[PDB]
């Protein structure tokens, strides 16, 4: 009566919009309520991190 | 010959399993080889920003 094939992505394809419309829009709305201090620091820290002598000529 | 209910199940349960252990395994291997410095700054860029007078009492 109906192809198996159908079914299952069905399932599949809409279990999935589902899911990634939810947790998508969910995480989406994180992001507006987030700050940009860790992605100013994510860069930041990442691998620019200080490396200066405070007292190795000066100082013993 | 098969029921429709199983064939949906079946579908999405896999392709469901399939992409959560792959992202699942892909960002939890990413975690290991990540700084903590993000988590350490995370909880405190939050909310936990200093606050002192630099110059207000001593300065004008």
């Amino acid at each position: 009566k109906i192809p198996s094939i159908a079914t299952g992505l069905v399932g599949a394809l809409l279990l999935l919009l589902v899911v990634a419309l939810g947790i998508g829009l969910f995480i989406r709305r994180r992001h507006i309520v987030r700050k940009r201090t860790l992605r100013r620091l994510l860069q930041e820290r990442e691998l620019v991190e200080p490396l200066t002598p405070s007292g190795e000529k000066l100082w013993s």
